[PDB]
């Protein structure tokens, strides 16, 4: 059960636990938002993958914040919107090697609170049906958060 | 764009790319299977999180394999079953730090090909509605693969 640390970083630590390679990572949040049949996706260059996958607004929980507060913050910083947020569920992104846990919220009754992360983040309103069709046609890649948003919409928001 | 390697491991590498911390990881597969209203979940101890989340059968793509072949293999190794497999979609588990990509399949017409990973892996057939209710009640944690299976079922398999 003990860990020995190979790297202590900015957004992760690398440890060994016995024979296991473990990446400790801050928890994250993600926000599903629908308006007039379009879901609020975002894209940004992601150096780990060398491309900009289709995501939903997401970010890390910072010191002092709970998940709800982090979700409100990254919705505003990434898209300039506020909404009424409801906790949906959480998931471990890849529990075979990392402890990153993502907390997912629904946002309703959106309002623009900032006109304008604008240089870094592209806001992509798109019907989820179209996002899934583009992905099936090889036109865009998903992050887990983007795919979860699309599936949740099809399951519960039509 | 260049990477310098801090750690070259068994199931990951850690690199720095500029100011970015990047974990390279093999691609993965996951299999959604439904029978008589129950989804095929699995649980195993996951040292990264210190608990056994609810997952679907999943594993790493090994040298020589494509995603379909890996999916067939881990369905058989984890559960002793074979099926007719259909590619659904893929996702990057957490593209802000890792390049791990998961390829998700549906399995139908399941057949037991091995009686019996049996010590390590618990097979948990469970209605997806119940999995989501247990999670909402705080009784179980999800992996991304488990949550994707539950959402896909509710969206398309009822
Ligand atoms: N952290 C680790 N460090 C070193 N070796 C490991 C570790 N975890 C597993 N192994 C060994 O590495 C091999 C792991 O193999 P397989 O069983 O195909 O995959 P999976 O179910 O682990 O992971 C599938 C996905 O599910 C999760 O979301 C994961 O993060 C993945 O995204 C075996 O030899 C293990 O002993
Ligand atoms: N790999 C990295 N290395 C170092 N710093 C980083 C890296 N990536 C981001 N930063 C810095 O770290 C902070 C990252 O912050 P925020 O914007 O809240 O989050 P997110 O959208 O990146 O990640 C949200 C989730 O979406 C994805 O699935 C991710 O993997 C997460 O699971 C900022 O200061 C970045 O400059």
């Amino acid at each position: 059960v003990e860990r020995t640390y190979l790297y202590r970083g900015r957004i992760l630590n690398l440890a060994l636990e016995g024979r296991y390679e473990i990446v400790e990572h801050k928890p994250a949040v993600a926000v599903i938002a629908l308006r007039e049949g379009r879901m609020l996706f975002v894209r940004q260059m992601r150096p780990a993958v060398g491309l900009a996958p289709l995501e939903i607004p997401a970010g890390l929980i910072e010191p002092g914040e709970d998940p709800l507060e982090a979700a409100r913050r990254e919705l505003a910083e990434e898209t300039g919107l506020s909404g009424d947020l409801t906790y949906l569920f959480s998931y471990f992104v890849s529990p075979g090697f990392t402890d990153e846990k993502t907390h997912v919220f629904l946002a309703e009754n959106l309002k623009e609170v900032e006109a304008h992360e604008d240089e870094a983040i592209e806001v992509v309103w798109m019907r989820p049906e179209e996002a899934l069709e583009r992905h099936q046609r090889g036109e865009v890649e998903f992050s887990a958060t983007g795919l979860v948003g699309v599936l949740y919409y099809h399951a519960f928001l039509r």
